[PDB]
């Protein structure tokens, strides 16, 4: 092979090599198959009819425009997929058939726009999602985040990401066993109305390094079983009474916070202030 050989029979690294098609003259056995950096262009249908025991793949800066139906439709074990960094247009409305076992999903910088049109609803065994450094800017888990009755850990940093509404996470009022990490840093957001949160179930919530000034009153009040928050990196305004919901919180929360709140000017520890 021009590939190079990591596990004999089970690890190939086919990258960097100029490729314009998936390759062939590797084993049906393989396990871990990474392809990044080739132009591979087009993801036409049964791609990788000739690894139906794939384990992990990588398809990170592909070129990759439009993956149609079955692309992966016989990768029945795959618990990895890494498509970072397409430039993706055209996504057929089944293009992840058949990787009924998949786990971890990395659609970064794939120019996403809306969670709206990704065809992931049937992936029920998905566990993670990173959608990190894409062009969101609503982000309104759509309906079909039912099925994903396993995930645990979605990534939606780096968007365009500018306000949290109300309607954005209701479909996880109907999830009730979902103990899920949400990570929203490094978003343009200067905004969160009131309700947003409540009766919903997040284990860990990241709001940092966006543009806060300020949080409604009782906006995390009703959140069930949080156990980690970061709100570090923020313009926190302390005047009073503004800040004075979000420096009690803070300190009747103290173990759940990562870092800390500072105030904009200041610089003094959110959690430090008194408000008459
Ligand atoms: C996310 O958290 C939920 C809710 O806390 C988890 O539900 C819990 O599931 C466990 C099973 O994993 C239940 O324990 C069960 O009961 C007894 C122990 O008393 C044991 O003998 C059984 O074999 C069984 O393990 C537990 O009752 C239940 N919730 C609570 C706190 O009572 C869920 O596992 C998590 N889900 C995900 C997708 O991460
Ligand atoms: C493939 C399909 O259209 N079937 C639907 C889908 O929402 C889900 O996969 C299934 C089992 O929960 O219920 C029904
Ligand atoms: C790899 O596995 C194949 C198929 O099971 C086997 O025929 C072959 O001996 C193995 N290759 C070597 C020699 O590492």
């Amino acid at each position: 092979e021009p590939c190079v050989e990591v596990v004999p029979n089970i690890t190939y690294q086919c990258m960097e090599l100029n490729f314009y098609k998936i390759p062939d003259n590797l084993p049906f056995s393989t396990k871990n198959l990474d392809l990044s950096f080739n132009p591979l262009r087009h993801l036409g249908s049964y791609s990788f009819f000739s690894f139906p025991e794939l384990q992990v793949l990588d398809l990170s800066r592909c070129e990759i425009q439009t993956i149609e139906d079955g692309a992966y439709q016989s990768l029945s074990h795959l618990s990895t997929l890494i498509l970072t960094g397409n430039p993706i247009q055209s996504l057929a409305l089944g293009a992840f058939s058949g990787l009924s076992s998949l786990q971890k999903l990395v659609a970064v910088e794939t120019n996403l726009a809306s969670l709206e049109n990704f065809p992931i609803g049937h992936l029920k065994t998905l566990k993670e999602l990173n959608v990190a450094h894409n062009l969101i800017q609503s982000f309104k888990l759509p309906e079909y985040f039912s099925n994903l009755t396993n995930l645990e850990h979605l990534d939606l940093s780096s968007n365009k990401i500018q306000s949290i509404y109300c309607t954005d996470l209701r479909v996880l009022h109907q999830m009730p066993l979902l103990n899920l990490s949400l990570d929203l840093s490094l978003n343009p957001m200067n905004f969160i109305q009131p309700g947003a949160f409540k009766e919903i179930r997040l284990k860990e919530l990241a709001l940092d390094t966006n543009q806060l000034k300020s949080v409604p009153d009782g906006i995390f009040d009703r959140l069930t079983s949080l156990q980690k928050i970061w709100l570090h990196t923020n313009p926190w305004d302390c005047s009073c009474p503004r800040i004075d919901y979000l420096s009690r919180w803070l300190n009747k929360n103290s173990q759940k916070e990562q870092g800390s709140a500072k105030c904009s000017g200041s610089g003094k520890p959110v959690r430090s202030i008194i408000c008459p």
